[PDB]
């Protein structure tokens, strides 16, 4: 399955054409299905052919020679198809060598604002497509919220980290073509208490199992009973889970009652049943005494067989006695869950729930019950890894070539009928300004930069109200790390990652995640949830003493040297970000990814943007942002370059 791997690992259907393909070619949608047939091995074998070498650029030409007889007839197809793939990033994209070079004469000049990832990437499709194109960049410089501090040896990520699934995951051509080294993540990770000592598989399990059982609850209460709206206010999803317990908490308490009731109500049988034995035996005490008094030979008899009847009655209850203590002694020993969890199995619980909330980048509670996992559908597949060399690598080799102008805070954004003008200014010497001309502006400023208020960069017109509406639904998050160097590894090398268990469920994100993914002596310390932007207001020295005090509990003191180098990262203080990334916040939901993605016009589109928060399938993501870019550059060379 070859042209097959090709369209899967292009998160593309192998055997059908996607909406867009059947708008672009509706002449093949509606026509023989043996066209269409065609088309779609022409294009599963044009994207095999770059896929199975994206160094170098894969051109018309090249296709044409490469396909077989008879698909090698159809010129103007072929053609039409792989120009259609090279429009929209299907191939051609990240870096490669050019085959054919650039035409000396650029067609169009649009400005792109921020130098992340998503901005890079347009950049260089526009610039391929051979386009006038400068970024304007605030920070001195390139990758955004891909950071990477290297000193010596030392290399760690205070932004994005993480490369999930290479199946078709478009990060994975580029990873090829930065040659970035990228490690996966061996899933044993280990959870150690407050005090330092370890969880003992079993719970670790257990805990974790119920972790799954709660999430699956919300879910089935979300996507089935649709408990999505409480009070006219939409339902978190740490509100579904609290309800959640605390129904798993009466549950418990009923089945404790029903037992407390099974209990009494033995021991009242019990009582009782041992009152009239005593009676009985006061009623035996009548006949060994009285019976012993010349009718005898008979009166003897009547007096045995009656005081004996009455044996044949009471060590008969002594039977259906034993039966009770029997049954008793078995209920008070057999006793049902005292508690839903323990004290400690809530922290446990509680670190699973910051675990999420760093996936998250928010508190469970801000996040919609509905549709935090709106795009769960589109997870690529494979084991997650880690970039050993510093996800930075793909940035800065993306910024090749390219007119990038650093230090440059955009501060307006002004767009007319008939052009666009963006007023920047030096973040160096702030009394200098440039006005860049463009006829198009794109737009890859984070939605926390866009949420700020009073706003960090002016737009005139003012955005539409349908845009400032979803910018102010939509949902931004925070985490933060905190990078330790030492000289020494004291920790255990095999072992990519660690937890630690806070002692309460407020401060359950507090360094609760260690990370293991470097060369050097190097660890990452995560905050998560509540703590993330609390913590941003505590000293470097405090937060990395918190750190070691942590550390030294799991691994002992003495054992635990002092850190040669520390960096810990403030991304909601940073004026740049603001957060981390976004997320489906209560009460908002996919569509203000699209929302935030539509172009805004004044008669022809010209202000644009892409981002992580832009792309609604793969949102909160490097190869997210990576795509929102691809995809713009396209819908703007569509405009402005119109067809090929």
């Amino acid at each position: 399955s070859g042209v097959e791997g090709a369209a899967f690992q292009s998160r593309l259907p192998h055997d059908r054409m996607t909406s867009q393909e059947a708008a672009c070619f509706p002449d093949i949608i509606s026509g023989p299905q043996q066209t269409q047939k065609v088309f779609l091995f022409i294009r599963n074998r044009t994207l095999q052919l770059w896929l199975d070498n994206p160094k170098i650029q894969l051109t018309f030409e090249a296709t044409l020679q490469q396909l077989e007889a008879p698909y090698n007839s159809d010129t103007v197809l072929v053609h039409r198809v792989h120009s259609y793939l090279e429009r929209h990033g299907l191939i051609n994209f990240g870096i490669y060598k050019r085959i054919k070079p650039l035409p000396t004469k650029k067609t169009g000049k649009v400005i792109i604002i921020g130098s992340g990832v998503s901005g890079l990437a347009a950049a260089r499709q526009l610039q391929s497509f051979g386009m006038d194109v400068t970024l304007l960049e605030a920070r001195d410089r390139v990758g955004g919220r891909v950071a990477t501090f290297r000193k010596g040896n030392y290399v760690a990520d205070l932004g994005a980290m993480v490369v999930t699934g290479l199946g078709g995951n478009p990060m994975a051509v580029v990873s090829k073509q930065v040659n970035m080294e990228l490690a996966k993540i061996k899933q044993k990770c280990p959870l150690y208490e407050a005090n330092g000592q370890a969880v003992p598989k079993e719970k670790d399990e257990m805990v974790e199992q119920e972790f799954n059982r709660l999430l699956e609850a919300t879910s089935y209460l979300s996507h089935q009973l649709d408990f999505n709206v409480l009070n006219n206010k939409p339902v978190s999803l740490g509100q579904a889970l609290e309800v959640v317990i605390q129904l798993q908490e009466k549950h418990v308490k009923d089945e404790q009652i029903e037992h407390w009731k099974k209990i009494v109500k033995t021991q009242e049988e019990l009582k009782e049943l041992l009152n009239k034995m005593v009676n009985l035996k006061e009623k035996i005490k009548e006949l060994h005494q009285q019976y012993k008094e010349i009718t005898a030979e008979f009166l003897v008899k009547s007096k045995h067989r009656d005081l004996t009847a009455l044996c044949k009655e009471y060590d008969e209850l002594a039977e259906t006695q034993g039966k009770l203590e029997e049954k008793l002694q078995e209920l008070e020993a057999n006793p049902p869950s005292d508690v839903y969890l323990s004290s400690r199995d809530r922290q446990i619980l509680d670190w699973h729930f910051a675990n999420l909330e760093f996936a998250n980048a928010t508190p469970l509670s801000t996040l919609s019950l509905k549709h935090w996992d709106q795009d769960d559908d589109f997870e690529f597949t494979g084991s997650h890894l880690t970039v050993r060399n510093g996800y930075s690598c793909v940035p800065v080799a993306l910024a090749e070539g390219l007119d990038i102008k650093l230090n440059t805070a955009v501060r307006q954004v002004r767009y007319t009928a008939s052009g666009c003008e963006v007023i920047a200014v030096n973040t160096r010497s702030t009394s200098q300004t440039f006005i860049y001309k463009c006829d198009a502006v794109l737009c890859t400023l984070p939605l926390g930069v866009l949420k700020q208020q009073p706003p960090a960069v002016q737009f005139v017109p003012p955005l539409p109200e349908w845009k400032t509406s979803a910018v102010q639904r939509m949902g931004f998050g925070n985490l933060n790390k905190v990078v330790l160097c030492f000289d020494r590894v004291f920790w255990d090398p095999s072992v990519n990652l660690f937890g630690h268990v806070g002692s309460t469920t407020a401060s359950r994100g507090e360094l609760f995640l260690f990370w293991n993914l470097y060369k050097a002596p190097i660890l990452l310390a995560l905050v998560a949830g509540e703590a993330a932007g609390i913590m941003e207001n505590i000293s470097d020295d405090v937060i990395v003493g918190r750190c070691l005090a942590i550390l030294k509990g799991i691994f002992g003191s003495s054992a635990v040297p002092q850190p040669k180098e520390t960096v810990v990262s403030r991304w909601r203080a940073d004026p740049w970000a603001r957060g981390s990334y976004s997320y489906v916040a209560a009460g908002s939901s996919g569509n203000d990814y699209d929302l935030m993605a539509q172009p805004i016009t004044p008669p022809i589109p010209r202000l644009f943007f892409a981002g992580e928060h832009t792309i609604r399938n793969y949102p909160a993501t490097v190869h997210g942002a990576l795509l929102s870019g691809l995809r713009e550059a396209g819908r703007i060379a569509d405009q402005f370059l119109g067809a090929m």
